[PDB]
């Protein structure tokens, strides 16, 4: 039992995040926990407010019609208890309710430990013979409490594209709006726990340097390489099959490259060295011992600007 | 109370891809998130447009009789929510709803990492007295938005069978679709993280050729083995018990070999070269820093093509 | 509101099988997706064909008497939706659902990579005052579609028992079914990736039969034990806790032997090569390099035939 | 609408357990599938047999009044269907549900592998203006299938404490009872895959005491106390953090120092044979292999003995 | 129909914690199982204790007028059945329900394994043209069992703020409780877990002070680097994403550097003992089995002192 309108009527959006959580990297979807804020003028219940009831009188959502407002990118149902719905003088209508779920935004890992991320909630409406727009009431969308949680992330600021998006979809138009929470990552557990020791094992690789002994040169730069996998898979697990570059993923696998090398190097500092050419041997091993890890400083100057710099 | 046909009621369907997601490769599963699109005459509720009221005349579910059209191969039961019921005036009756349910659909490792799939949507309907036949209704199947997500995969094409497939089943014929989604994989992260590495451990292993301590040999072929294990087990665990065999389970086995042979040459190489022989030993050395890497990358040839080129 | 009888009523049963999958070798539980059909005479509702409407009938739930049959290993309630009820002229009714339900069938994991398996599905069904006899009817048992999935088994047949089991429980008497499902694994994902690569580290173990360096013999036979640990500790993550022995449960432990046996000759060919006495060392390691490998060929036939030869 | 009574009236109760299943020691809970029998004296609906109908008249229990039996310790709401409800002519109710739900009970791991639980299972029920004592009826309590399942679990007895305990909570007294379900643990799988295994590679640890090769001694007892962790990580895992002692926990880290001492005197075995004084070096490494099995051994009975025999 | 008051109506709260459980670190959130006593009055329904009935008169929530008390930080809506409701004379109404519901309460793992929580349930509830202050009542507020279980946590105190905090969200004022369970963790199975076995390890990597072996001082300092990481990797699991430093997560990468300068050492101690002055060499190492645990023990009082003593 729609509003008998003269013109495509404005349904008023609102959004207060109450919580955040489980945002899923791998999954690319995080749970918010929010208010939905509902408003339009159903001229058709307007109600005298002298000569019966008071100042505004509350319906149960069977009563009155109300707009399906389906939120676009959620996994399934959202999940929602209606909270309140008020109708003023007019027939201007108050809806409130406190859905919770997950919402399928994706995200973009090209900087990974360094990253900064736009999630978006979307809610679409259809139209049936009169047609629905949606629109935001800005003090209904100051939606975000001062305890927004989201573990792990810095969480900078809820708006929304005030303007809809107006699709014909199916003989029927609808109306998109778009809420964004943008958040830059807690970069940090990162070092203690990952790029620090991830070094460390890499400048071990090569102590090998300094050193004549086959036998714990391998024993020295291969050890390491083993840690370094270690390394890799634990970070390839914590994040999604990318069809880019990550750039943890860059700088983790140029190190694939510096234990190769080292390798290259200890090994023919012995086929150098038992060809009587210790000559050589040790012109080389003293050689590196420079090459490398400017080399690998000039490339992470090189790498890490290729990605924050441009 | 079913529609009083002339012969088999035609049911025209329809689904539109709002989301996708959860794709999970040990289950062989996905989740959907789509529209679900009906409609069939219902003469038995025609209604004189000029006569009384408007255009089309909307209904809840109570009122009308609606086809049960249940999807295949789901998990438990679709869920649903009803998004808009639309009565034609020739009694032609406009059904949309918005399920979201995970769907069981089969995948083929048989090229793991660079395979491509076709996942399946069902949607049978069972006969009372009138037959019921399904069928698609192409305006509505364009479904798939411009977001369709799933991580991790190109989404090629969201097409559907045309012509349905009618069963007799418990006396009662029943009348099943076919909605098809095809994808490619993003292989990729699966170099740097697997492929490189598991190759670079690989070469290392048979660094061990242009070396003569056993001691450094042996801490060297062998250290590279175990991690080979840790990837081997990395690779076995996001990937079910095929009953036929991967191609990453195959050169990643065909691995395993390069470093037998190879325990097998540092292991010969000195049960020869203290038997005061080193004219043998470091023949067969010489000759393996060739015989390796070429039967390998040979047999990279013969693997690769024995699954991607027939 | 029980039909009026005059002897114990047979309700007739059948379950076809819709779906099959996630099998749980720890949980010994299984979800399947099936029809499940019933029927009974209550003369109280027939219906002078002529006289009245039609062939037959369809009520909703409510009107009926239905018989309560409870699914006996079931892990929460059946999930059932109700897809047609029928009545005869006669009286005789005819009910169909849909249910999905985790079921709790119990495996012997006694040949495990290499077993077969019997699930069963129940059906309970308690009296009034009017004695409940169950029993099948096997046009509705064919149960069972030719797509039936369950991912790493061949699912060999579907039939049922017959005869009905009736109890007397708590002063009135039940009448229980047995459904059985009949599954042989798909053993050889187990090859390449257990059996396999879990004896190459055995053989590679006992390598150091034709070594004399303790360093490399210990770098050895020790670098092995652990990576079969590493399979012991992957097979046994997969299997839950049996009162009685495991197939492969034997063979990996006694495995666990001929690592401590191969471990005690390579420490005992040096108390006895550091006694200056390597006349015995080199006679003992000699024999070693065959007493091994033939103990264990030997005590697998022993080990294989006494599981699957008796 | 409860029972005008002259006392307390007395709800009799039972439990037959139909299926056990999914303990699960890590979260301390379990699930069970079991009947749910209770019974009263209504005489407000006593019905004169001859007078009307029969020997005795079904409800539905929207009809009769009927005590809420809450289970205490259960995650969720408890999940019951009703079976039958057949108030006898004195005014007597016999009333059978079918409930299953996960009951939290704990568990004692202080003998761990090889102990023995006692599950409960409560029921309270609170009064309203008569008071309600529960209490058991026998022969609906031999609730116990001959199939009671629960994987990994010998089953001992299902019992009840006869007298209930009733309470005062907030100020209407309230009754509970005690239904015992008794589980020796099915240790064993234990042994050939985490007790021998773990023992086998200890001894290993300390063959490095027929030897003198540091290389291979540190090869040797290092190698093996990681394999160790290996199995102190797997046991770990399938257990929850005690705040008490395990056995195995004890006896897992008397292993760590086995492996300690071990290591000190190969360790001290070369600071004293480069020292040159192998007068002393091959003394102790001639004792240790008497001291450290005996002392195990030793600290074996003396800690078991402090487990079991106490 | 809200009770027409003549100022805001105060609803009187209440928590008994039946049941704790789940706590889950990574997820920060846990699962509690409680009774929620309301109260208030609706002077609208006193009713005539002489006159008609009895003391106190049972409703259905249907009949009766309830407030809406949502909880703020839940994942889902709150699982709750209602358990009784019974209006006093004077129209003052006892409502009695036990939800179960998992909460999102935040933790601090500054201190990780010796670390205190406070976890937060809170309970709003919104204006309609009555204000709606809530409070709590101490009485059905002793909330706990002597039951209440969490594992792994020792449970200190179950209390709640007094004073409401009462906010204006969207022109209707809302009133939030703060209930506080207040827990310090059971650190312990940290010790024979994790804390000792890597202390051991770190040990040991140091015993190649008192040694000259490079070969067995890299297979020495090396080998048990590799088990640090093992350690590592299995604490930063169960533990999520701080964008703080943890205290184990402190001296876990300490751990990390006493780990390189050792190799740095043993490292030294060679490129300087094959340069003909093991004047120097045999100097350094004498010395680094002093001033490595001693700065380490140290560092350790500087480290602990850094995080518990400030
Ligand atoms: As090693």
């Amino acid at each position: 039992p729609p509003p008998i309108a003269d013109e495509p009527l404005t349904v008023n959006t609102g959004i207060y995040l109450i919580e955040c959580y489980s945002l899923d990297d791998k999954a690319e979807t995080f749970k918010v926990n929010a208010f939905l804020s509902l408003s339009w003028k159903d001229r058709r219940l307007a109600f005298d407010p002298v000569r019966s009831g008071v100042r505004v009188k509350t319906y149960e959502p069977e009563a009155i019609w109300i707009p399906e407002i389906r939120f676009v990118n959620v996994e399934n149902a959202r999940d929602a208890d209606v909270v309140d719905i008020s109708v003023s003088p007019d027939g201007t209508v108050q809806y409130l309710e406190r859905f919770s779920a997950r919402v399928l935004s994706p995200l973009d890992f090209r900087r990974y430990p360094f990253d900064s991320q736009t999630l978006h909630i979307y809610l679409i409406v259809r139209s049936v013979d009169t047609r629905n727009i949606v629109l935001a009431v800005d003090l209904e969308k100051v939606g975000k409490n001062d305890d927004v949680f989201l573990t792990g992330w810095d969480i900078e600021s809820f708006t929304a594209v005030v303007k809809p998006a107006n699709f014909a979809l199916e003989d029927r138009l609808e109306s998109k709006l778009d809420y964004q929470l943008r958040i830059s990552r807690q970069y940090f557990s990162y070092i203690p726990n990952i790029i620090l020791p991830m070094l460390f094992i890499l400048f071990i690789s090569w102590t090998a340097f300094w050193s004549t002994s086959y036998e714990a040169n391998v024993t020295l730069v291969v050890s390491t390489l083993i840690a370094h996998i270690a390394f890799n898979i634990l970070v390839e697990t914590n994040l999604p099959k990318t069809p880019y570059m990550t750039y943890t993923g860059a700088i983790i696998f140029m190190i694939y490259l510096f234990y190769f090398v080292a390798v290259i190097e200890v090994t023919v500092q012995h086929y150098l060295k038992v060809e009587s050419q210790p000559a050589r041997a040790a012109s080389i091993t003293r050689a590196s011992r420079i090459a490398f890890p400017v080399v690998f400083l000039l490339a992470n100057i090189i790498l890490a600007f290729l990605f924050f710099g441009f």
